């Protein structure tokens, strides 16, 4: 196929990525789900995203590694932020409403959503949580 015609992570740029989280914030701030305290915690994992997307641009280029490293990173701050409201017989609530905003930074960010990726995300903070390992060390 002449085009690629696929979808494009964020984590590609800079720019791309810095508006995703611009906009992936507002969305799950929006819903009003979580409160100003709650939101801060998963909003300041936006400053750090990008810290460190220019430590690795300094002396790195375009890798799946990278890249995987940045989702990781991003899943395993809201998977340890959301084991404080860990609990009830229910899930579906407190994860989806974070992950919608996924499709509205989607749509904002370009205007068409991408389903096959939000479904994984869920599935990493999933990883993250039946992990837990308790580290003695602290």
């Amino acid at each position: 196929g002449s085009h690629m015609a696929q979808a494009r992570s964020p984590w590609s740029d800079t720019a791309t990525a810095d508006a995703f989280i611009q906009n992936f914030l507002a969305a799950v701030s929006g819903s009003g789900a979580f409160t100003s305290d709650q939101l801060d915690d998963m909003s300041t994992i936006g400053d750090t995203i990008m810290s460190a997307m220019d430590k690795m641009a300094r002396s790195n280029k375009s890798s799946q590694h990278k890249l995987q490293a940045l989702n990781m990173a991003f899943a395993s701050s809201m998977a340890e932020i959301a084991a404080v409201e860990q609990g009830g017989m229910s899930m579906a609530v407190k994860t989806n409403a974070i992950v919608d905003g996924l499709n509205s930074a989607f749509y904002m960010t370009t205007g068409a959503a991408n389903p096959q990726f939000v479904n994984e995300m869920r599935s990493l903070i999933s990883m993250i949580s039946a992990a837990s390992a308790n580290e003695v060390s602290y």
